[PDB]
């Protein structure tokens, strides 16, 4: 599924991401936009044998099990396939653990390169939240 911008904003706010750990909703929408362009089925294979899954491109080396990543850990206790669903619940819950893992949103490279320090409030424009 490909979310509309405000549609995703609403979904994320509904799952408690607005201001979570101090990160405004705009940050999450911006991260999602550049990580997967709002596509829940987005996948990116890495050169280390791991793969990034879903709307927030969660990595298989530590967060989910895709059964084909060496010395992988499954800290979010879920198959990576669950992160490709149209329902973002699984991705959001896992993301909440990731953002609290000692690096803030820096864990998402696209957020750091295209969102950090910008006027992220713009990503929420036109949304009736």
């Amino acid at each position: 599924k490909v979310f509309g911008r405000c549609e995703l904003a609403a979904a994320m706010k509904r799952h408690g991401l607005d201001n979570y750990r101090g990160y405004s909703l705009g940050n999450w929408v911006c991260a999602a936009k550049f990580e997967s362009n709002f596509n829940t089925q987005a996948t990116n294979r890495n050169t280390d044998g791991s793969t990034d899954y879903g709307i927030l491109q969660i990595n298989s080396r530590w967060w989910c099990n895709d059964g084909r990543t060496p010395g992988s850990r499954n800290l979010c206790n879920i198959p990576c396939s669950a992160l490709l669903s149209s329902d973002i619940t699984a991705s959001v819950n896992c993301a909440k653990k990731i953002v609290s893992d000692g690096n803030g949103m820096n864990a998402w490279v696209a957020w750091r390169n295209r969102c950090k320090g910008t006027d992220v409030q713009a990503w929420i424009r036109g949304c009736r939240l």
